């Protein structure tokens, strides 16, 4: 039977992001908004910094910036937490490590506003150098594909998260950024709890040329995968 997570994921679902940011005090504001298409894994958004210039890289916040629209093969149902949690929702935390840099942390609250899908996130960047990749502005805008590794976390009801996102960087290197997460959840109602598995993202970053305002366009593809003799 289809849980009643899952229902609510079953057509294209609005999406409204709020972000509020601080990256070594310089202060921030971003909102988005698009839709979800779990079904397809497929999210479309727009974001705009609302305070002017977005003083990182807009590719350094593609992470931050609703897991629950993944695509979970059917074989793989029982181990999709995100769409477990809601419509309550769920918190992630994160820890972003910039290589010889500084780090982000931030905590997001997903949940259903109606019939809107909400992730409002606060994030604060600390230790960065200010000629930086980062605060330099040195990095290129695009995006490659990455896996993102889940595990149960029993003890907190939730999951613990990792992975290594490569930004490209202007003159043909590499600037990683180390995530470490968790999820839990903000009900206090089952939820499913997966086993060892990871999601396969490919995003591609866009401009819209009649935007005058600090913006990016973000499609992005997401699939549930690493659990599977019929034939
Ligand atoms: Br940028
Ligand atoms: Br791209
Ligand atoms: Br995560």
């Amino acid at each position: 039977m289809v849980s009643k997570g899952e229902e609510l994921f079953t057509g294209v679902v609005p999406i409204l992001v709020e972000l509020d940011g601080d990256v070594n005090g310089h202060k921030f504001s971003v909102s988005g908004e698009g839709e979800g298409d779990a079904t397809y894994g497929k999210l479309t958004l727009k974001f705009i910094c609302t305070t002017g210039k977005l003083p990182v890289p807009w590719p350094t916040l593609v992470t931050t910036f609703v897991q629950c629209f993944a695509r979970y093969p059917d074989h793989m149902r029982q181990h999709d937490f995100f769409k477990s949690a809601m419509p309550e929702g769920y918190v992630q935390e994160r820890t972003i490590f910039f290589k010889d840099d500084g780090n982000y942390k931030t905590r997001a609250e997903v949940k259903f506003e109606g019939d809107t899908l909400v992730n409002r996130i606060e994030l604060k960047g600390i230790d960065f150098k200010e000629d930086g990749n980062i605060l330099g502005h040195k990095l290129e805008y695009n995006y490659n594909s990455h896996n993102v590794y889940i595990m149960a976390d029993k003890q907190k009801n939730g999951i613990k998260v990792n992975f290594k996102i490569r930004h490209n960087i202007e003159d043909g290197s590499v600037q990683l950024a180390d995530h470490y997460a968790q999820n839990t959840p903000i009900g206090d109602g089952p939820v499913l709890l997966p086993d060892n598995h990871y999601l396969s993202y490919q995003s591609a970053l866009s401009k819209d040329p009649n935007e005058k305002r600090d913006h990016m366009v973000l499609l992005e593809f997401v699939t549930a995968a690493g659990i599977t003799e019929l034939y």
